[PDB]
């Protein structure tokens, strides 16, 4: 369960990074 | 307390995802 929560947090971080990159582009 | 902190982090992640989706729309 803890690993799943960490994976969800990592996915959210990756989505935020992708959104930031798209905004920069 | 740790679970409450994790839930707050998850809520923040969900809010960020919703904001990103709204920006995309």
């Amino acid at each position: 369960i803890l690993q799943d929560k960490l994976n969800s947090t990592m996915k959210l971080v990756s989505h935020l990074t992708a959104q930031l990159n798209e905004l920069k582009e």
